[PDB]
C-alpha cells in the first residue's frame, strides 16, 4: 500500500548521492525520508557481493576466511567477509569466486547464493548477494594462495576457526581497536545459537 | 598505519550527511573518500540496536521474531530484526528491550549484547549493537502481544521457525518480492551451516 512518490536530489558526489524521498504511507498521507544511493549502481542484480568462504581440510576444523582493512567512513580498521561490486553480465556466483580469488588467492566452489539483500535499509538502497563458497584446503590449487590486489587496495587476510568464531572475533577485538562487520557478527552469533 | 587527515562536510540534512574524507594510505599518499554519517549519533554510542528476539515455548521449537515495513531508501518492504536508534543516555540493552516491546508488544529478557558492529563500512560510519533477547511465549503476559508504534510507524510482525529460518525467508522473498536484511540473512545462513 506504500510506494515512492518522488526522489529529490539533494547532493551528488562521484560515488554517492543524498536525496529527499517522498512516499505514501498506509493512511494515504505523504511523508519524506533522507535516502542514500551509490551513483555507480546499474539496473543489474545488486551493488555487489559478500563471500562467506569456508576453508575445508580433512582432519581439521573448518576456517572462515575474513579480510581486515582501513575503512575511511569508519576512521578505523574493520573485519569483514571478502566483498566487492559486480561486473556487467556477470553472475553473482561468478563475482564471488573472482572477488575471493583476488583478495585472498583462494579458488573456491559455490555452495549457495542468496537473493539480493539490503545493507542498511533505513539509510540506503544498497544491496548485495551473500555467496557461500567452500574452499578445498587440501587441493594443491590452494596450497599457498596469492592475492591479486589493485592500486589503493591494502587488505589483510585473517582466517578464524568456524567452530569458535564468535570468541575468536572477540579475542581479535580485545587486542586493538577494531570493528567487526554486523554480517560477520550475525553469522558468528548464529553458529552459537544454532547448537 | 592509515589514518584520517580531515573530514569536510559536503551536505547535511536533518538525519543524514555526506562528507569528504581525506586519509593517508600505507605508502604515505593522500587519498579521499565520500562518506555517509547520520546526524543523530550521540557521542560515545552506536547509532542503534538490532534485536534478535528468540521466542521460547514449551511445546514448540524456538521462533525468531522479525518485522516487515516499507523502507523509503529501498523503495519497498524489508524483513529485518526489530531495530531502533539509541536515545541519548539510553543503554543498548534498554533501547533493545524498549524497541522490541514497542514494535511487537513482547516483553523480553536480555541474553547478550554485542560490541558495536558496522552496517556498511565502505559507505558509512553507522554501527549498532546486536542484542539477543529471549521471550517467554508461554507466559500469559505474552499470550496476545500488542505493539504501540510511535509517530507514523507501520510495522508488521513475522515470526519464523529458527530451525528452518533460511528456507522460510526465501519463500517470503519469492512470494512477495520484498527484501531480507543482510544481517537477518547472514544469521539464517549460519543456522543452516551449523545444522
Ligand atoms: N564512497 C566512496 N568514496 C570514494 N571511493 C569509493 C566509494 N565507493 C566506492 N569507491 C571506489 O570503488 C572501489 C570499490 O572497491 P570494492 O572492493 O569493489 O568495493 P568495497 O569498497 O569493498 O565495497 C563492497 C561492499 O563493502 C562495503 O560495505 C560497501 O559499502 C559495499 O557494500 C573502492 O575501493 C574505491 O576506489
Ligand atoms: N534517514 C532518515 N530519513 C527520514 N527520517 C529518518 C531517517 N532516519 C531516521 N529517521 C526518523 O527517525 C525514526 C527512527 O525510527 P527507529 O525505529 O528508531 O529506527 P530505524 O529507522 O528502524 O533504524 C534503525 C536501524 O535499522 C535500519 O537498518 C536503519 O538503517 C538503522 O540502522 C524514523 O522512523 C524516522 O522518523
Ligand atoms: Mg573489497
Ligand atoms: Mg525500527
Amino acid at each position: 500500500k506504500q510506494y515512492i512518490i518522488s526522489e529529490e536530489l539533494i547532493s551528488e558526489g562521484k560515488w554517492v548521492k543524498l536525496e529527499k524521498t517522498t512516499y505514501m504511507d498506509p493512511t494515504g498521507k505523504t511523508r519524506t525520508w533522507e535516502s542514500v544511493k551509490r551513483t555507480t549502481r546499474k539496473e543489474q542484480t545488486a551493488d555487489g557481493v559478500a563471500v562467506i568462504p569456508v576453508l575445508q581440510r580433512t582432519l581439521h576444523y573448518e576456517c572462515i576466511v575474513l579480510v581486515k582493512q582501513f575503512r575511511p567512513p569508519m576512521g578505523g580498521y574493520c573485519i569483514e567477509f571478502p566483498a566487492g561490486l559486480i561486473d556487467d553480465g556477470e553472475t553473482p556466483e561468478a563475482a564471488a569466486l573472482r572477488e575471493l580469488e583476488e583478495e585472498t588467492g583462494y579458488k573456491g566452489d559455490i555452495a549457495e547464493c542468496s537473493p539480493a539483500v539490503c545493507m542498511d535499509p533505513g539509510l540506503s538502497n544498497c544491496t548485495i548477494h551473500i555467496v557461500t563458497v567452500t574452499i578445498n584446503g587440501d587441493d594443491a590449487e590452494n596450497a599457498r594462495p596469492k592475492p591479486k590486489p589493485g592500486d589503493g587496495e591494502f587488505v589483510e587476510v585473517i582466517s578464524l576457526p568456524k567452530n569458535d568464531l564468535l570468541q575468536r572475533l572477540d579475542a581479535l577485538v580485545a587486542e586493538e581497536h577494531l570493528t567487526v562487520d554486523a554480517r560477520v557478527y550475525s553469522y558468528a552469533l548464529a553458529l552459537k545459537h544454532a547448537n
